[PDB]
C-alpha cells in the first residue's frame, strides 16, 4: 500500500499497517514503500571515493559521498578521508592501547557493535591470516580466544539466538534451523515467513534487555538483499544521529563465509575470496569509525556462529537401509537426525523398536540413536516439545537421510555441496571465533576457549545492563574485560549439615545386611576416633565442603579415606569426596568381604538403605561411591562397605563404574600427580538439566523408598602445575568431570561385549561435563574454600574437557 520513504530511510521504529515501511527488514515482509529502492538502496558510483570525486558538488543519487559536507551529513564513503584527506586506513595504523574511552561529546557510553560471521571456523584465524589484515589486527590488538564453542546443534539460528539471549536452544526455543512444533502444528524453516512469527522465539534477547532498560538498540536481523556495503553505511549513519535518537548497540551480520563453505568445503580454494571480502567489510567499518572519531570509543565484537566440516552426498547413511517400515517416520535430516511418527497420534508406532533397529547394526555405522533424555547432558538438548524423542548423533563428515531419493535428485543425482555443519558442539571443525576490541576489552590479551552462552552477560556488562536470567555464569568471563561492572559472589548455603556421632547400637538395625567384620590395641583406637571426627579431612576435602543450595536434611560423615554429605531424604550421599595421591595403591575386595554391607552407627535405621530391597529387586544391584579398591589399609577398607556409602546400580552400569574406580582413578592420579575426586548421584527424571525434588522421582529400588539416580557424576581436580601434588597445590587448579547416564544396558557402547579397557573410557569422554552442569543437576556449589579468586573459580567451573586433538 501507500506512502513514501522520503526522510525515512532505515528508520529505527517499524510502523504498523496499513502504512508502508522503510526499516531494514521491510524487504523481508514485502512491505516497503514503493520508493524504498530508489531512495534507500542507492548504488550510483559504487562504494569508494576516487581522487576525481574529492570535493565534488553533492549529488543525492550517489551511493555514498566525497563532497565536502559529507562528514557533517554522516554519509561519506568509508575511504573518504583516505582518498580525499591524506588519512591512513585503520588497518595501517600501529596498535595503540585504548586505556580509556575516547568518545565525542554527547556519547554517554561506548557503543557496542556486534559483527557476526556465519560459518567462520576457528582455524580460519591462522589459516587465512595472510588475507585478513583488518581481522588480524582486531585479533592481535584486542582480546581473543583460540576458539569459541558453539551450542548444539551447530546451526545458524540456534547459535545466533543463543548469542543474543545467553540461553540454550532448549530454553530459547530455536532448537534447529528446521523444527516442527506439535502444539502449533507448524514448521519453522530457514527460508520462508513462518520464522517471522514471534511465537517461536523465547527468552529475552539483548535488544529487548537494552530497550527495557532505556538503552536504544539497532535491529539484529538484516534483509538478505541489502548489500554489505549498505549495511555498513547504515550503521555509520545511525551512529551520526542526535544523542537522543542514536542507538547504543548495533549488529552487522554476514552470510559469508558459510554460503561459500557449503559449496566448496571449509578449505576449498574458492574460500580465499570470501575471507578477503569479509576482511574488506571489517576495513570499511573501522575506516568509517575512524572518520567519525569513534575508533577508540566503540567496543567491537567479531564473533562466529559455528564452523564448517567436509561433507559430501556420498557420505550419507540412509534409514531405509535399517528400517523396513521407513514410510512410518518423519526425519529431520542432515548433520543431526530427529525422528517422530509420520502420522500424529498414531498409536502403533514404537520408538523402542525404531531405536533397536538403529542400534549397532553395521560395524562402521556413522550415526548413533538416542532417546533425547539419554543424550550427553553437556548438550542440554532435551527440554523442549520441539525436540523429537528420538535423536541421531551423526559422525563428523557424515549425513543422515530417510531414503536415497531425498539426496539424489532427478535427473541423475549430481551432488553440489562439499561442506556442512550441525554436528556435536565439541567437534573441532564446528568451533568458531571470538575477538573483542575496544576500550572495555583488554589490550593484546589471549583468553582460554569459552562457550557462546557466556557472551550475553558480557554484552550486558559492556552496556551497563542487568542481564535477564540466562545460562551463562556471570563473572566467568570477567577476565576478558579491562573494567568490570559485575562482582560475582558465592551463593549463600541454604542447608547446614548435621554432624552425627555414634548414636545407634548394631542390634537396632534390621537391614538384612551381612558382613564378615568381627575379625580381631589402645594406640590405633584413638586414631580411629580421630578419623571419624575429621582428622584426615584436610586431605580428602581439598576445596572445602560443597554448599547445599536448597532446603534439605543431611549429615557430614568423616572416614579415614573419604568424607561425604549424606542425605536423610534420598538415603544416600549427595557427594563423596576423596583424594588419591600419585603413590596410592590399588587393592582387591577380599574374598570374605564380597557381599559385605555394614550398618552405620551414626545414622538411624530409618534413614538407611537396606540390603533386602536389593535382594528382592531382580533388576537393581548396588555399588559404592568411595571405592573399596582404593582404601588406604585393610582396616580402613571396612569403612567403604558402610551402608551410607552404597548407591543403586544396574549390573550393566556396574561394569562401567567398577572399571572407572578400579583402573581409571589410579591412572588419573598417576598422570596428574594425585587427584581429588567428588562423586555422587544425579536425579533428572524430567530431563530439564536441574536437580529433581523428591516428588519428581519416577523409580525406586523395588519395595523401598530408595530412589534410583538417572546419572552418576564425578569431578576430578588436581594442580594445573602437575609438579605439585593435588593435595599441596599452590596455584591454579585443573579439572575434568563427567555425568554418566545410569542405564540398565550398554547399548550405547557398540563394543561393550569386549573388555572394559576397549569401551568404558570412550563412553566417559562422550559424557564429559562442566562443573557448572553438575551444580545445576545437584543444587550443590563446589570449590567454596580455595586460595583462588572467585572469577577464576567461575572460569574453572565452566571449563569442559573435550578430548579433541588441538
Ligand atoms: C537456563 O536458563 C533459563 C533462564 O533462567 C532457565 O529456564 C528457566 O527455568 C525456570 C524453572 O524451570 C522457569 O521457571 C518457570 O517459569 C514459569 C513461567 O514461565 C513463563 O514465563 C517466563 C518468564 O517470562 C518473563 O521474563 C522474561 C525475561 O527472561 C521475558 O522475556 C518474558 O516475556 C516475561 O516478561 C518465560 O521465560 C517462560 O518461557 C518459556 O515458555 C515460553 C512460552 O511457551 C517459550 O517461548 C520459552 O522459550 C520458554 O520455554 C522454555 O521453558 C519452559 C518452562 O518455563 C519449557 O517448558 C520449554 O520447553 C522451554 O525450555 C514462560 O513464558 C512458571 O510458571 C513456573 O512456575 C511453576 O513451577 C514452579 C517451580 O518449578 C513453582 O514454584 C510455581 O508455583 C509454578 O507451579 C505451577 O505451575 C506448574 C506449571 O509449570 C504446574 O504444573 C503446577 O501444578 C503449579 O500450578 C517456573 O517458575 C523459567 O520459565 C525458565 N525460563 C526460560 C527462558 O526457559 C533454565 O532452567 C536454565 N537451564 C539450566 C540447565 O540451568
Ligand atoms: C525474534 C524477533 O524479533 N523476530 C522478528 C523478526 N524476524 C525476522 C524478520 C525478518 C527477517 N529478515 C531476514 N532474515 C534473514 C537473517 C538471518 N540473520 C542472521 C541472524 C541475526 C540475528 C539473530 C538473532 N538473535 C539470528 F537468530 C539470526 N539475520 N537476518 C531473518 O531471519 C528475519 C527474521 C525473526 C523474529
Ligand atoms: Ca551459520
Ligand atoms: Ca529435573
Ligand atoms: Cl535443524
Ligand atoms: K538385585
Ligand atoms: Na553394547
Ligand atoms: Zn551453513
Amino acid at each position: 500500500t501507500s506512502g513514501s520513504c522520503k526522510g525515512r530511510c532505515f528508520e529505527l521504529q517499524e510502523v504498523g499497517p496499513p502504512d508502508c515501511r522503510c526499516d531494514n527488514l521491510c524487504k523481508s515482509y514485502s512491505s516497503c514503500c514503493h520508493d524504498f529502492d530508489e531512495l534507500c538502496l542507492k548504488t550510483a558510483r559504487g562504494w569508494e571515493c576516487t581522487k576525481d570525486r574529492c570535493g565534488e558538488v553533492r549529488n543525492e543519487e550517489n551511493a555514498c559521498h566525497c563532497s565536502e559536507d559529507c562528514l557533517s551529513r554522516g554519509d561519506c564513503c568509508t575511504n573518504y578521508q583516505v582518498v580525499c584527506k591524506g588519512e591512513s586506513h585503520w588497518v595501517d595504523d600501529d596498535c595503540e592501547e585504548i586505556k580509556v574511552p575516547e568518545c565525542p561529546a554527547g556519547f554517554v557510553r561506548p557503543p557496542l557493535i556486534i559483527f557476526s560471521v556465519d560459518g567462520f571456523r576457528a582455524s580460519y584465524m591462522k589459516k587465512g591470516s595472510k588475507v585478513m589484515p583488518n581481522i588480524e589486527k582486531l585479533r592481535s590488538c584486542g582480546t581473543h580466544a583460540p576458539y569459541m564453542r558453539p551450542v548444539y546443534p551447530t546451526k545458524t539460528f540456534p547459535n545466533l539466538y543463543t548469542l543474543a539471549t545467553g540461553l540454550y536452544p532448549e530454553s530459547h526455543g530455536i532448537v534447529g534451523n528446521s523444527m516442527y512444533d506439535p502444539v502449533f502444528d507448524a514448521s519453522f524453516h530457514l527460508r520462508g515467513r513462518e520464522k517471522f512469527n514471534h511465537r517461536w522465539w523465547g527468552g529475552q534477547p539483548l535488544w529487548i534487555t537494552a530497550t527495557k532498560q532505556g538503552v536504544r538498540a539497532g535491529t539484529f536481523f538484516w534483509s538478505v538483499s541489502i548489500p554489505h556495503e549498505r549495511r555498513i553505511l547504515t550503521i555509520l549513519q545511525w551512529l551520526s544521529l542526535p544523542d537522543n535518537e542514536r542507538p547504543s548497540v548495533y549488529a552487522f551480520y554476514s552470510e559469508q563465509p558459510d554460503f561459500s563453505g557449503h559449496k566448496y568445503g571449509p578449505f576449498g580454494p574458492e574460500m580465499t575470496n570470501p575471507l578477503r571480502e569479509i576482511d574488506k567489510t571489517v576495513g570499511q567499518l573501522m575506516d568509517g569509525l575512524k572518520q567519525l572519531r569513534l575508533h577508540r570509543c566503540v567496543n567491537v565484537i567479531f564473533v562466529g556462529d559455528h564452523g564448517m566440516e567436509d561433507v559430501t552426498c556420498d557420505r550419507t547413511e540412509f534409514l531405509s537401509n535399517y528400517l523396513t517400515n521407513v514410510d512410518d517416520i518423519t526425519l529431520v535430516p542432515g548433520t543431526l537426525g530427529r525422528i517422530r511418527a509420520k502420522s500424529i497420534n498414531n498409536s502403533k508406532y514404537d520408538p523402542k523398536t525404531i531405536i533397536a533397529a538403529l542400534t549397532c547394526k553395521k560395524p562402521d555405522q556413522h550415526f548413533k540413536p538416542y532417546m533425547k533424555q539419554h543424550l550427553p547432558k553437556r548438550l542440554h538438548y532435551a527440554n523442549n516439545r520441539r525436540i523429537e524423542d528420538i535423536h541421531l548423533l551423526v559422525d563428523r563428515r557424515w549425513h543422515v537421510a530417510r531414503k536415497p531419493l531425498d539426496v539424489y535428485k532427478k535427473p541423475s543425482g549430481k551432488c553440489f555441496f562439499q561442506g556442512d555443519h550441525g554436528f556435536d558442539n565439541k567437534v573441532n571443525s564446528m568451533q568458531t571465533v571470538f575477538v573483542g576490541y575496544g576500550p572495555t576489552f583488554k589490550y593484546r590479551t589471549k583468553v582460554p576457549p569459552f562457550e557462546n552462552i557466556e557472551l550475553y552477560n558480557v554484552m550486558c556488562d559492556l552496556l551497563g545492563l542487568k542481564p535477564a536470567p540466562n545460562n551463562g555464569t556471570h563473572g566467568s568471563l570477567n577476565h576478558l574485560l579491562r573494567t568490570n561492572t559485575f562482582r560475582p559472589t558465592m551463593p549463600d548455603e541454604v542447608s547446614r549439615p548435621n554432624y552425627p556421632g555414634i548414636m545407634y547400637l548394631q542390634s537396632e538395625f534390621d537391614l538384612g545386611c551381612t558382613c564378615d567384620d568381627k575379625v580381631e590395641n589402645k594406640l590405633e583406637e584413638l586414631n580411629k576416633r580421630l578419623h571419624t571426627k575429621g582428622s584426615t579431612k584436610e586431605r580428602h576435602l581439598l576445596y572445602g565442603r560443597p554448599a547445599v543450595l536448597y532446603r534439605t536434611s543431611y549429615d557430614i560423615l568423616y572416614h579415614t579415606d573419604f568424607e561425604s554429605g549424606y542425605s536423610e531424604i534420598f538415603l544416600m550421599p549427595l557427594w563423596t569426596s576423596y583424594t588419591i595421591s600419585k603413590q596410592a595403591e590399588v587393592s582387591s575386595i577380599p574374598e570374605h568381604l564380597t557381599n559385605c554391607v555394614r550398618p552405620d552407627v551414626r545414622v538411624s535405621p530409618g534413614f538407611s538403605q537396606n540390603c533386602l530391597a536389593y535382594k528382592n529387586d531382580k533388576q537393581m544391584s548396588y555399588g559404592f561411591l568411595f571405592p573399596p579398591y582404593l582404601s588406604s589399609s585393610p582396616e580402613a577398607k571396612y569403612d567403604a562397605f558402610l551402608v551410607t556409602n552404597m548407591v543403586p546400580m544396574y549390573p550393566a552400569f556396574k561394569r562401567v563404574w567398577a572399571y572407572f574406580q578400579r583402573v581409571l582413578v589410579k591412572k588419573y592420579a598417576s598422570e596428574r600427580n594425585g587427584v581429588n575426586v567428588i562423586s555422587g548421584p544425579i536425579f533428572d527424571y524430567n530431563y530439564d538439566g536441574l536437580r529433581d525434588t523428591e516428588d519428581e522421582i519416577k523409580q525406586y529400588v523395588e519395595g523401598s523408598s530408595i530412589p534410583v539416580p538417572t546419572h552418576y557424576y564425578s569431578i576430578i581436580t588436581s594442580c594445573l602445575d602437575f609438579t605439585q601434588p593435588a593435595d599441596k597445590c599452590d596455584g591454579p587448579l585443573s579439572v575434568s568431570s563427567f555425568i554418566l547416564p545410569h542405564r540398565p544396558d550398554n547399548d550405547e557402547s557398540c563394543n561393550s561385549s569386549e573388555d572394559e579397557s576397549k569401551w568404558v573410557e570412550e563412553l566417559m569422554k562422550m559424557h564429559t561435563a562442566r562443573v557448572r552442569d553438575i551444580e545445576h543437576l545437584t543444587g550443590l556449589d563446589f570449590y567454596r574454600k580455595t586460595s583462588r579468586s572467585y572469577s577464576e573459580i567461575l572460569t574453572l567451573k565452566t571449563y569442559l574437557h573435550t578430548y579433541e586433538s588441538e
